[PDB]
């Protein structure tokens, strides 16, 4: 139900600014927020053309519209206002907000240099997360400023935090995917900054509802005043947050996480600070990408060393199998190739168990089980019990596996094993709950992670797939 | 001779600031530039302790000294001065410069957002070089602002340029290594920013010459006022530049290039702008690193596809050689593995020539030549004539080679070929000249690049070394 709600066309804004829609062609007013008259101090009804009279910035706007710069910004000093417009197809969407009480742009610039210094310093990622979380908590002045890292299921967990102490510390906690639904995650991938200064605000409509130029409702994906999904506002109430301001951390065109800010009282944030909070969220995004690409390479090369040794060992050996387990050197490498505590090489009824494997009978029952599934190339799981309950009786030694068929449906198998790792995912409220209205309970929750191994990396899987290739070629050669 | 000159201990500064050295222990004056009295408006002789009287910022300095932040900055409003200190072992090195006539820090911040936008946009590297070159030429206001990219010999060439037109456009030109000597390149790796506002400045000494605390001359590696090598000042004269300001572009702890600024008249630049010019030079440094790591990976994976096909073809084939050249598919792949126009597989007197190779006799004479050299693993050159003059008579088809011995000193060879590429390295003055005093002539120069191929990439060499590994293993297996 949640996934289906269109959050980008509320036909309404928040109370803390005004909105004016006008046509590229002649800058004629097509739509407007009802409160516009309050900020602009001018009526200009639907059909009216904007002139140097009503809008003294009309000259610099017309200029910006012909240019490439994707967003407009003007300080209406005359009226103490921060103007800002963007392009939506053939439309120009003007947003007006009260300017922030003179902040040092040098101070902003400053703390945006300590990050830029600490970032290119190339220290621990955890440090960088906190050393960004902090500067944002500094320049914003919210009661709580957490960095939030999405996992692959689209749950996330808090990996850094700053805050006065006026709001509870959520550090180290999982929240479920449904808390930031798909259409929300997507919107935040392309619009990297959002603010809700008062949660109890009264939604200001846009009239007409239907833009006369396009013929549809106004698309508000890039409207920074856009009125937020009511269902989220209840969430914020249940959490005891009057204000919030989140920034998207996008790494390689995918949403990595959020810099999320919250306040116990209502809280606003100047156009400038918002623009420095995105800068910090970008600066970090660069670091993260490099940290991730450098970690992968440095693993890929590491595993590469092992595979080059095993590849040479199998070629050099007569029976070849003793290239994989001919001595302590070969056996330890087979296990290090994928970062596994044990492995089983099965050639019909010719079983070989290296390191710490389940019993010969448990592997037999497992290979028949696999055969029943449609396993092409490799099959990898860090929780075997999920699909194979029987495995729950050797989770201690084999909670995760990487399994590969070697012979064309002739019961040949190389299977790696990884023990149970007892984790306590300390959740943030009960995740499974479905009220769907959001949950009132945010009381710290705890479930034990039973019969689940430390997870397989993409390099590990890639190293395994290459070894399959290495073997198949020789097993087809010797057959 | 040039390499030997110590540029980091001139015992002197430039005219446009003052310098004060004082001891960590008690902040007692140990050294001082003779002009200090002019800026500070106080004597404080050698032995004097700094107090809230002579230095009203003494309180915030003492604070900074205990902290981690590696540099100090204070606006002496009282005296219209920009103070800045750094740590040298047990010393604190204060530099004082006149503040810049009130510049918008929001304007600076601005053009440092258009770069940050255009950078994470991930467009063409050439665009990013110009779209940084420009913003620097903007915020500095020098007559010429070139980006300079070091090659592997430590020559460089101009790859972007902005400038009013008051100074000649050097775009696309090589300058020789000796123009930025080794100790200079090294210093600029660890101190990423330098300025010379007037070239004809009168060097202000530091007394005493010998710091009484350390017992040596003052080390001025991180002094932004440090007096520059006279031999460089003559260079600037011969070039017709009264001012300059260069920023180091450091990619992965190595000096990638310089953002260089020059002025026909004397030109100064505010402490702030300098700090934004480094930010731009950093922002870019991040882009470059990613561009380079993403290009490499995307080549490594590409070549990886070919090697996986050839590896499979040799394994699948009986005589195996026809895995490398059994048909158009195998032959084209052998040549695409290294990005070569031709190759020669030589197994004793069993010659095989693919694509566009020299004559069977020219390869014979080349293999004997190689045998005379000490070639372990592979030998790669993009100019064969350099070492093998005879090759100059088949440069059209083989100006560059990658050659690998396959059989243990048993005349087995896989050699790839790359044709001559007629390039005109348009130099910037005569490079070979040695006056060593610098050259007066900066008249655009031209030498033809004869008998030299498009250069081998590290991925290409890496793909070749892996194929050697693939073959040796089978040639030792079949032998
Ligand atoms: C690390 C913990 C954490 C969480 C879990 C969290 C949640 C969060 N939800 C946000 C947005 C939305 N949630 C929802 C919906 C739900 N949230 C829920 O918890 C539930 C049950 C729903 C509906 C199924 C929607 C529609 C939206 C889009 C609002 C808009 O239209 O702008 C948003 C973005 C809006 C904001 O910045 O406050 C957040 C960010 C704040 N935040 C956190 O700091
Ligand atoms: C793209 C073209 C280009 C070049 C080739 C160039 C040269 C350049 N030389 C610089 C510095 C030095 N050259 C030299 C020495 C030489 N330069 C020469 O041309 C020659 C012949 C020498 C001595 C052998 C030295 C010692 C230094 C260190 C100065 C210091 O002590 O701070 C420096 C750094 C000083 C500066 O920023 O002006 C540069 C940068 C400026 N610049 C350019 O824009
Ligand atoms: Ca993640
Ligand atoms: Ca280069």
């Amino acid at each position: 139900s949640c996934g289906a709600e269109p959050i980008h066309i509320p036909g309404a804004i928040q109370e803390h600014g005004a909105l004016l829609v006008l046509s590229a062609r002649e800058f004629s007013v097509v739509q407007a927020s009802d409160n516009l008259a309050n900020y602009i101090g001018v009526d200009l009804p639907i059909g009216a053309v904007a002139t140097e009279a009503n809008l003294p910035f009309i000259s610099v706007l017309s200029a910006w519209y012909s240019g490439e710069e994707s967003n407009f910004r003007y300080a209406w000093a005359e009226k103490k206002l921060d103007v800002s417009a963007h392009r939506s197809g053939t439309l120009v969407i003007l947003e007006v907000e009260k300017a922030g009480v003179g902040e040092s742009a040098e101070k902003l610039m400053g703390e945006l240099t300590s990050l830029a210094k600490y970032l290119n310093s190339a220290p621990s990622l955890e440090d960088a997360l906190f050393r960004t979380a902090q500067l944002v908590s500094s320049i914003s002045g919210h009661d709580r400023t957490l960095i939030y890292d999405f996992g692959l299921d689209w749950s996330g967990h808090v990996v850094a935090e700053a805050g006065s102490g006026a709001l509870p510390s959520y550090l180290g906690l999982r929240f479920p995917a449904g808390d930031i639904p798909p259409q929300a995650r997507q919107l935040y991938t392309i619009n990297r900054l959002r603010m809700i200064p008062d949660v109890d605000y009264k939604p200001v409509p846009i009239r007409p509802e239907v833009n006369a130029e396009t013929g549809a409702v106004l698309d508000m994906s890039f409207s920074q005043l856009r009125s937020v999904s009511p269902v989220h506002l209840e969430y914020m109430r249940n959490m005891g947050t009057a204000a919030s301001m989140s920034v998207s951390i996008v790494v390689n065109g995918a949403l990595w996480g959020l810099i999320a800010c919250h306040h116990a009282t209502p809280h606003s944030v100047s156009l400038a600070v918002r623009e420095a909070c995105d800068f910090a969220a970008q600066l970090l995004s660069m670091r993260i990408a490099m940290e991730q690409s450098s970690q992968d390479a440095s693993r890929r090369v590491e595993l590469g060393h092992i595979q080059a040794r095993l590849l040479k060992g199998m070629a050099a050996a007569e029976k070849w199998v003793d290239g994989l387990l001919g001595g302590e050197g070969e056996r330890e490498d087979l296990l290090k190739q994928v970062g596994a505590d044990g492995a089983a090489l099965v050639l019909g009824d010719d079983y070989e168990l290296v390191g710490n494997t389940p019993s010969r009978e448990q592997v037999e029952e497992l290979i028949l089980w696999l055969g029943e599934r449609e396993i092409a190339d490799v099959f990898a799981t860090d929780n075997l019990a999920g699909n194979y309950p029987t495995a729950a009786a050797y989770a201690s030694v084999a909670s995760g596996i990487i399994a590969m068929r070697v012979s064309e449906l002739h019961g040949s198998w190389l299977i790696w094993f990884r023990p149970e790792v007892i984790k306590t995912v300390r959740w943030g409220g009960d995740p499974h709950k479905t009220v769907i209205h959001p949950r009132k309970s945010f009381e710290i929750w705890k479930e034990q992670l039973r019969n689940t191994s430390f997870p397989w990396s993409e390099p590990e899987l890639a190293a395994a797939r290459e070894l399959r290739g290495a073997i198949i070629g020789i097993v087809l050669r010797k057959t």
